[PDB]
């Protein structure tokens, strides 16, 4: 029930975890958003196929401060249980 | 206070926390809750000009959920509350 | 940096600090929106130039319930951005 999304640009430090967490829980999802040491930001999701699909055009081209170069998508299979959106 | 009753796809799909957040966008307070048989009831404190834009944003905000119907229930109810709760 | 707004106007009770608030938690900033006793409200805010710039454009005109009448810029680690 989860997909992992690996996001790059200006993504540390511009309300993006915070604003990430803010779209997930208006759409419904659980999960994460991570600072990364390399600079990334790990967004973990669960719920529906079609809520994770909203989040991932959300995530490229949603109304946001950062400005993301890529989001990239990982693994679709995860199962995890998260109870809220938690920022990490 | 007012107590909207809301109806249609409206759970598991972020209409508690975005109604709690409007809510608190407006200055109203209250709670959102899920009802047993699939509604969700919000009950709004606040002015009757802003618990009309609530009105407003659950018939027709641009939201996850599928709203079918906004059910008005009483509109004169003296409750107090500190937040707005998800519940 | 740091800056310093008082709001005023019709600015209290209607949810201006919550949104002030997520406004700058959206822009990655750092402060807290207090209610002072006269009815105005000072926004505190750290982060870059760029950013503190964002939310005075939105203090002043960004959709809200608030009826701001003036912003005053004024000079000034905070963790999160608080209500009160
Ligand atoms: O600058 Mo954030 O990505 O809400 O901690
Ligand atoms: O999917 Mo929710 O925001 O507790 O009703
Ligand atoms: O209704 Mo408010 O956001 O506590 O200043």
């Amino acid at each position: 029930q989860c997909s992992k999304f690996i996001v790059s640009g200006h993504v540390q430090g511009v309300g993006f975890r915070y604003h990430t967490s803010h779209q997930g829980l208006k759409l419904g999802l659980t999960g994460y958003a991570k600072n990364l040491n390399n600079g990334d930001v790990e967004v973990v999701a669960c719920g529906t196929p079609e809520r994770l699909e909203e989040l991932y055009l959300w995530l490229q081209e949603g109304p946001k401060t950062a400005s993301v170069r890529q989001v990239r998508r990982l693994s679709s299979e995860l199962e995890h249980d998260y109870q809220g959106f938690e920022i990490l």
